C-alpha cells in the first residue's frame, strides 16, 4: 500500500510466543524496556505488537472493545505512551470474523469504530487474523471485501497504522492485498520445527485452502518461493515470526530460518523472549549486516534459481550494483554447494561474464572470502545456510 | 456455536442404518426403551434421532410438513414426549434443499416454518443434509448463508436445538459453520468397512467437490486429522456414525473406529442395532473410561503425531495434566509399535524429560501397565489400536 | 426432474455425427423413417434430435429465431408433424450462450422466447449446450442459474419437453441439476476412440474445469463411475452419445462402450449411421436383454466393485432381486476374469452366502450358463465385456 | 470476438523487451522505420505496441491520463499519425486494475474515459493486463464483467481497436473471452529460455491461480496444447511475445519456439530488436512460408497427436486441403522421428488410405522432400522442429 508505511519491510516484536493469554501491561512494558535496552530497537526492532488475549469480555455500550481491566489498569493508551516514550511504536491485534483465534471479541462488522479506538489509544500497527470469518473467503472478492473494510476503516482515522494481513495467504493476498495493505501472511502458522511436516499444515504450496498451523521452516520456504515475484515496497510476503531462541532448532537451524526471511523480505517480526537473550541468539538477530539485506533500498527479494536434491540456491540483487547469494543445504550433513556466475545472474543471460573477478564477503562471518571468477564453493552445514554479498555484478551492457 | 449445547461432543442413536424408510413411531419407542434399559442413556448416549423417511407426501395448506401419518399415527409431538419420559432427548432429520436424500419434502426455503413446527414438537436436535441444494454451494460463502437461514430459524423459535450440519465437508464447514453450529460433518458417509476404497468416496484429502460416500473407516480418518484443529467446546468435526456392531467389521477394527472417533472428539452418534446388544458390542461401546475421552474436559482432539509406513501415533491433552496416546496399525499383521516421550509431547519440544517416569494406563482393558520412562512398546493388532492414558505429563516448566 | 419424463433414460438418434452442418428436412425425414423401419423405434430408439447447424443467421424483428429457409424449406413445425406420424418425439440444440459450438445464433437471454418457438413447432426433447457462456460458469450456482432459466422457460409452455443438459460435468450438474432436468452430460465429448488419451481432454476425473473433447470411451468410463451415485428415475448421468458403426473401434470395444453406457443408466442416443446398419452394428444395438438392462424399473446404475490392474467389476440391482454384472477387460489381450459373490454383492456384507446356488445368463449371447455358486470364471476379450444377469440374489435377510 | 479484427491472427512489434521503461518517442519512431525498412512490414508485421511507462505520473483534472510529457513532448496522437503515415498500425498498454504491473496508473473504474482517449489519439489496438485487479478475479465472471467494461468501453468508441487480454489465462478466458476480445494470454510470460523451469512460473497446465513469469518456452507449449480447441477467427490463444534474437536460446531452440507459435495460431508480437536485426533472426521471422501457416485461411491450431518421451508430434489442417506436420524432439540430442499417416490424420481414422502417396515440402528449408506413402522419418535436431506441409491429404471420403 502506498501509505508512507513499511518502505522496507517492518522488524518488531511480538507477545505471543512468550506471553500468550497471560500477556499484561507490566510485561509489555518490561518487553519493550529490554527492546530498548539490548540494542534491538536501534537495530530495527521498533514495533511493539500486543497479540491476542488484551481485551474485555465484553463491547460496551458504546459499541467500543476496550482492553480487560485486570491485565490493562489503566486502560491501553497510558501503555502506548510509555512505548512511545521509549521510541517505539505500538501495535494491536484483532480479527477478520466476530472472535479472534483465542476466542475473544473480533472486529468484522465493527471496523470503523475498532479504528477508531485504536487510533485514539495511539496504535501505529495492527495484525489482522481470518479465524471465524463467516464464510467470507473462497475467492479472491470475498476475502478483498473483508479487508477492504478494514483497510478503509483504519485510513479514514487520519492516523497511519501499518496494515498487517494475516490470512494465511487465503484466496491470494499477494494478488488481491497489494495496494490495500503493507503485508500480507502467505501461509500457517509456523512453529519452531526445522522441517517436520504435520497433518495440521497439510499444503506444501501457495494454493491452500487450509492454511493450518505447526508449518515447518522449510514448508513455508518452499512456499514463499512461488510469491516473492509480488513482492514491492511498502507491500511483503509475511513468512510469520522468528522463533530465534525457542529452542526446538538448533544454531544452524535458526541461522537458515533468519537468513531467509530476511534475504526474501518478510517482515522480521521476534516471536521469543526479550529479557533473557543468550549469545547464541545475539549472533543470529543482532548481525547488521544481514539486517541491511533485509532493509535493502532496491526492495527485491532474493530468488530461488535451482533445486538439486535438497539444495537450494537464491540471488537477489542488492543496492549498488551488488547481489546476494545464498547456499541452502536442506540434507542431513555438511556439503560443499558450488555456486556459478551463469546461475547468480541467469535471468541476465547470455549477457553475464563468467570470467569477472568479484569480491565476496560472508555477511554471518563478516568477513571478505576474497575474489572469485566463474564459481564459488563453500561447506555448508547440515539444515544450514551460506549468506555472501557479491560486491559487483557480472552482468554485462 | 455459543448456544449452551454440545459443551462435549453430542452421544445419540439414529434409525437410519437398522430401519431405514421401514422407521415408525413403535420402533422408534422400542429403541429407546432399549437405550435406557441397556444402560446407554446412563453412559451418555441420550439423543434418539430420527433421520430420513419419517415425512408425509405433501406439506399442509399451512405449509409446515406433518410426518406419515401411517408411521405416525398420533403425530410427531406425543412420541416426542414418549422419549422425554424416558429421561431421553429427541432428533430430527431434514435436508438444506429442496427434497431429502430420500426423495421427501426438504426445508430450503421453508427454513422458519420447519423449525417452529419441530420446536412445537419439542424436538432438542436437527440433523441437516446437503441432498438436493439447487447449486447453493461452491464457496465457503454460498454453503454459509444457506445454514445459517436454518440456524437462524432454530434460533428464534426460544428453543434450544442442537444444530448437527451435514454437509459432508463440502466448502469447510470446519472455518464457516463453527460459530453457527454444534457439529459439521467432515467427510461422505462412512459405511460398514475397515480399509475398502470406492469409487462413491473418491476424495482421499479434506479438500472435495464430491464428498460422495462408501468412505472407508481410514478414509475418513486420514481426512479428519487435517481439521481436528478447528473443533473447539460447542463446535466439533463430525466423523459420522458408528458401525460397530453391524458385522462387515471385525472387533478390532471396530475398536480402532470407536477409539479414533472418540479421541478425535467427534459425536458418537450409534448407527446400529440397540435392540440386541451382543457381549462383543458391549465391549466396544459401554467403555465407560474411552467415553470419559471423547467427553474431556479439556475438549481437545487427539493430534496424528506422524505416519510410519501402515502405523500412526496420536498424542491428545486430557484433564489434570493427563495424556491420551493412541498406537494405530493400519497393517494387515500385528506389530509392535513404539511411542517415545518426544514424540507424545513434540509440540512442547525442547521442554520435554524423556527419562521423567509416568504410569501409563490402558483404558481397553481398564488397567495399569505400570509406570514407563522414554518410550513405551506395546503389540497392536492388524487393523488395531492400544489406547494408553498417561497419569502425569513429561513436560518440563 | 419431476415432469413425467425420463422415467427411463431416454434412447434416440441425433444428426450431428453423420450429418453435421449438412444437415436439412429431407436427410432428417429419411432417417426418421429409417429408425421406424429398421426395428429401432420399437426397440426404444423414438427421439430424433436435430443438432447444430438448423438456425437461420439472424433472428426474426420479433426475436424468434427461425430456421435455416434453404435447408428447412417449410419451417421446422411440418418437418416435426412428419416426425410424429412416425410415431416418433423431435429434440432441438441450442447452447445456454450467446452462440452454438457451431457459431450460431444461440439462447443466453432468450430463453422464454426459445423455448415459446420451440413449444409452437411440436419440439418434445432440448439438448442444451454450454458454448459461449459469457463466464456465466464457475461456481454450481453460476452455472445453476443460467441452467434454471431455461427449465423455467420450458416449463413455462405447458408443453413436456425433455431437458437434456449438455454442460460437460462442469461445476457438478450430478448435484445442482437434478430436481430442474432430464440428465447432464458429466465429461467433455466422446469420440470414436476406445482408450487413446488427447491434450483436448486433459482430465481423467469427475473433477474437471476443461472438459474438452475427444474423450476416450475409458475416459469417460473412469470419470461416470464416481458419478452414478447421484442417478435417479427422472434425472441422469449422460456419457455421450454411441459411436457404435462409425468404425473407429473393432465390435469388441463397441459391445465395451454399449455395455457400460447401458448398465450406468446413460441416455443411450445413437451417434451414427440408420440409413445402412450393418449386421455387426444390429448386433451390438439391437440386443432387447441389454436394452432391458438400461430400461430396468429399478433405475439403479451398477457400481465399479474394483479395479485390479486393466481389469474392472461391476454389479448393479436390477428388477425382481436380479442382478447385472460385468467383467470388463482394458488389457490388451484376452484373460480369464473372475467375480466371487462377495464382490457382487459387497454392499450386503457380511449378509451374503458365498454357497448360494443362483443361474446366470449371458446377455450378449442370449443363453444360460447354467448355475453357479461361489464364484464365477470366464473369458473376456481384450478392450472386452462379459455382460451377465444373475437370475437370483445371495443375499441373506 | 466479430469486430472484423485479427480474422487472423495479428502480427507486430513490442517496445517492453529492448526499450522498457526508457521507453519514449524517438524509439518507438526508430523502431517503426526500422519495421518498415527491414520488410517487416510488408512481411505483415503491422502493429507497434507501446507497451508500459508511458503514462504520465497523474490523471488531469479532466480524469483523462496523458502520456509522460519528457518521454512524449507532442503528446501521443502525433506520434500516432507518424506510425499511420508509415503504413502501420498503433497499439497502447494499460492495465485491468488500480496501476500496472510496473506501478502507472491503469484503468480499473476509468474505462470509457481512457477508451475514448485512446480512441482520440488513433490507437487501433490495446493490451490489457491484470496487475493490482483489487480481487476481481477467481471465477469467471467475476474476471469477464472486469474484462467486458473495457470491451464494452472500446466498442462505444466508435473505432475499431484490436482487444488483447493480457489476464495470463486466469478464470479461463479461452471460455470467457472469446466473443468480448480478439485474443488472450494463455499462460505466465515468457522468458528468453528454452526449458528450463522457474518458482515464479509454478503451474505446468491450462488451470493455474498463479501464472507468474519466467515461464519457459516448454512450460508454455504444455499450456497451450490443452487449449488450441477454443481458437477461432478473431479470437486467439496467445502464447506471449517472441524472444527471437535475444540470445538466451540458440538457433534451434528459437526455430521451434517460432514454429510452435506459428503453427497453434499465436499472435506472432516480436519481443526483440528491430534496429539491428541479424541474419540468424531474419532466418527464423522472415520466412513468408512459415508465416503463411500462421495466417492460414483455415484459422485452425495444429494439435498435439502424441507424446513418446521427450518426442512430440503436431497436425493441423491448412487451406486446400493441405496439412501442417511438426516433428518436435524436446530432448538433448538429435534424433530421427516417425510421423505415420494413421497418426497425422488421427480424427479421420478409420477414412484414412495409409498407402496414399503425397508431396511434402519442409517449410523452413523451402524445398520439397518429394514424395512420401505411409510414413516418414527426419533428422530433428535436439530441442529442435521439422515443420512440413503435406501438399494433399490421406483422408478416403
Ligand atoms: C489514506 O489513503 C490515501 C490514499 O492512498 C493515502 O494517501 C497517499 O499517501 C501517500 C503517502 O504519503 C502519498 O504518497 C506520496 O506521494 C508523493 C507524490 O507522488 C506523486 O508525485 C511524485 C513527484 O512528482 C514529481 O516528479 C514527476 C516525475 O515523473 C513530475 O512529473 C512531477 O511534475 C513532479 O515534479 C511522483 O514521483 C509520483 O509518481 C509515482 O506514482 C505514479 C503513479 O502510480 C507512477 O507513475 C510513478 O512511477 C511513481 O511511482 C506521484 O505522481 C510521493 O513523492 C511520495 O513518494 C516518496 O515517499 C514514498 C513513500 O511514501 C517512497 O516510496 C518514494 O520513494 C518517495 O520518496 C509518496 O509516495 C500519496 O500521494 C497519497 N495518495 C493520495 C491519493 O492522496 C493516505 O496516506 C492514507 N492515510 C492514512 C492515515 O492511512
Ligand atoms: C440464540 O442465539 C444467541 C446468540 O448466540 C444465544 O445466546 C447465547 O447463549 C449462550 C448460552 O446460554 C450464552 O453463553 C453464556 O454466557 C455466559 C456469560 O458470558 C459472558 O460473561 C462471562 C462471565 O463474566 C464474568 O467474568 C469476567 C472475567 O473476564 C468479568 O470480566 C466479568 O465482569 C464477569 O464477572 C465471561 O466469562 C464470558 O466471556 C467469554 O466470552 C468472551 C467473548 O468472546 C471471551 O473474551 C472470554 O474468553 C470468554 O470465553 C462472557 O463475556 C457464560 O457465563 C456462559 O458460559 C458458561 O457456560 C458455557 C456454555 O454455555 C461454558 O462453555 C462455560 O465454560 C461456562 O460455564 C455461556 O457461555 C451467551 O451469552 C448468549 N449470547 C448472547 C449474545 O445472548 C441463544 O442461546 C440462542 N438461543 C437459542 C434458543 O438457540
Ligand atoms: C412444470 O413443473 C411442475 C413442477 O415440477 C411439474 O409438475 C409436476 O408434474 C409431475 C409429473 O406429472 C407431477 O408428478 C406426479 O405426481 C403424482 C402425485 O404425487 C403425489 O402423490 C402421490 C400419491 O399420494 C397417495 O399415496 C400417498 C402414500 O404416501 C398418500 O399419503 C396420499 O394420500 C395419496 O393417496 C405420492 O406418492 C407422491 O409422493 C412422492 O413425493 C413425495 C414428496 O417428495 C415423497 O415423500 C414420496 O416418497 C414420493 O416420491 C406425491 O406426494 C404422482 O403420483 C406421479 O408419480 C407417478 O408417475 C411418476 C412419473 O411422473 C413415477 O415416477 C411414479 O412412479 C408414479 O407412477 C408423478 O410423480 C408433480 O406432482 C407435479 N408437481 C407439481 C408441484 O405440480 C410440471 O409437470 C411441469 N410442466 C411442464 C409442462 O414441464
Ligand atoms: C576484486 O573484485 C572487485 C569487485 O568486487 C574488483 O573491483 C572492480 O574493479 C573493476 C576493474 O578495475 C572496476 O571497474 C572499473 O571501473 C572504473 C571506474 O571506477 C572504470 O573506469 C573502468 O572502465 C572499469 O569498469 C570496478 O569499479 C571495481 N568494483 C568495485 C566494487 O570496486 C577488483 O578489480 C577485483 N580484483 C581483481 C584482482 O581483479
Ligand atoms: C510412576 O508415575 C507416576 C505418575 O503417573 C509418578 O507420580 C508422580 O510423582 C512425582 C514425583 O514424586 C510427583 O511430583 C511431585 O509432586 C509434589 C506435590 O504432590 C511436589 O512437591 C514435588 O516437587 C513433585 O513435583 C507427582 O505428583 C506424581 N504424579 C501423579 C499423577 O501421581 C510416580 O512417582 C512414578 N513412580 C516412580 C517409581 O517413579
Ligand atoms: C439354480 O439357480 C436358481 C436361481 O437362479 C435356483 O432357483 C431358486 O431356488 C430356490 C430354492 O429352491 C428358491 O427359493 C425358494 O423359494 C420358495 C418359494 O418359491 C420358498 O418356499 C423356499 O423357502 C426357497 O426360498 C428360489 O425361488 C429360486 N429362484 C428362482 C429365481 O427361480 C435353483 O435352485 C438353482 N438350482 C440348483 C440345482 O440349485
Ligand atoms: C505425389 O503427391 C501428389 C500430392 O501431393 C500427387 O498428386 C495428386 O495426384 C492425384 C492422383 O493423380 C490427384 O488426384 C486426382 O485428381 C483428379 C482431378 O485433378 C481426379 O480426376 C482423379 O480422380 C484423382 O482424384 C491429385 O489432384 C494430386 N494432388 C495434387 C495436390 O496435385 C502425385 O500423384 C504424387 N506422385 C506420385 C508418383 O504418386
Ligand atoms: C538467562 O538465561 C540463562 C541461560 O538460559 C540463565 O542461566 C542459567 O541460570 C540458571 C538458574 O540460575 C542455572 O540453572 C544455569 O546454570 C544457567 N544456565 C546457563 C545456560 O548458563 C539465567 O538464569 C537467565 N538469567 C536470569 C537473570 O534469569
Amino acid at each position: 500500500a502506498n501509505n508512507g508505511l513499511a518502505i522496507t519491510p517492518q522488524m518488531g516484536w511480538n507477545t505471543w510466543n512468550k506471553y500468550g493469554c497471560n500477556v499484561d501491561e507490566q510485561l509489555i512494558l518490561d518487553a519493550a524496556k529490554a527492546i530498548a535496552s539490548s540494542g534491538l530497537k536501534d537495530l530495527g526492532y521498533n514495533y511493539v505488537i500486543i497479540d491476542d488475549c488484551w481485551q474485555k469480555n465484553e463491547r460496551e455500550s458504546s459499541k467500543t472493545l476496550l482492553a480487560d481491566p485486570t491485565k490493562f489498569p489503566r486502560g491501553i493508551k497510558p501503555l502506548v505512551d510509555d512505548i512511545h516514550n521509549l521510541g517505539l511504536k505500538a501495535g494491536i491485534y484483532s480479527s477478520a470474523g466476530t472472535l479472534t483465534c483465542g476466542g475473544h471479541i473480533a472486529s468484522l462488522g465493527y471496523e470503523d469504530i475498532d479504528a477508531k479506538t485504536w487510533a485514539k489509544w495511539g496504535i501505529d500497527y495492527l495484525k489482522y487474523d481470518n479465524c471465524y470469518n463467516q464464510g467470507q473467503s473462497g475467492t479472491p472478492k470475498l476475502s478483498y471485501d473483508r479487508y477492504k473494510a478494514m483497510g478503509n476503516a483504519l485510513n479514514k482515522t487520519g492516523r497511519p497504522m501499518l496494515y498487517s494481513l494475516c490470512n494465511w495467504g487465503e484466496d491470494g493476498p499477494w494478488n488481491f492485498a497489494s495496494t490495500i495493505s503493507n503485508s500480507w501472511r502467505i501461509s500457517g502458522d509456523v512453529y519452531d520445527n526445522f522441517n517436520r511436516p504435520d497433518p495440521a499444515c497439510p499444503c506444501t504450496t501457495y494454493d491452500c485452502v487450509l492454511a493450518g498451523f505447526r508449518c515447518s521452516v522449510m514448508n513455508i520456504i518452499n512456499k514463499a518461493v512461488a510469491v516473492s515475484q509480488k513482492a514491492r515496497s511498502g507491500g511483503w510476503n509475511d513468512l510469520d515470526m522468528l522463533e530465534v531462541g525457542n529452542g526446538g532448532m538448533n544454531q544452524e537451524e535458526y541461522r537458515v530460518h533468519y537468513t531467509i526471511w530476511a534475504a526474501l523480505k518478510s517482515p522480521l517480526i521476534l516471536g521469543n523472549d526479550v529479557t533473557n537473550i543468550t549469545n547464541t541468539t545475539k549472533e543470529i538477530i543482532m548481525n547488521k549486516e544481514v539486517i541491511a539485506v533485509n532493509q535493502d533500498s532496491s526492495f527485491s527479494p532474493a530468488n530461488r534459481i535451482w533445486v538439486k536434491g535438497d539444495q537450494q540456491l537464491f540471488s537477489g540483487n542488492l543496492a549498488n550494483n551488488t547481489q546476494v547469494v545464498i547456499l541452502l543445504n536442506a540434507g542431513d550433513s555438511a556439503a560443499k554447494m558450488t555456486a556459478t556466475w551463469d546461475d547468480i545472474w541467469v535471468y541476465n543471460l547470455p549477457n553475464v561474464d563468467s570470467s569477472r573477478s568479484i569480491e565476496v564477503r560472508d555477511l554471518w562471518k563478516q568477513k571478505s572470502l576474497g575474489n572469485f571468477s566463474n564459481h564459488i564453493t563453500l561447506d555448508v552445514p547440515a539444515h544450514g545456510v551460506r549468506l555472501l554479498k557479491f560486491m559487483d555484478s557480472a552482468t554485462s551492457s
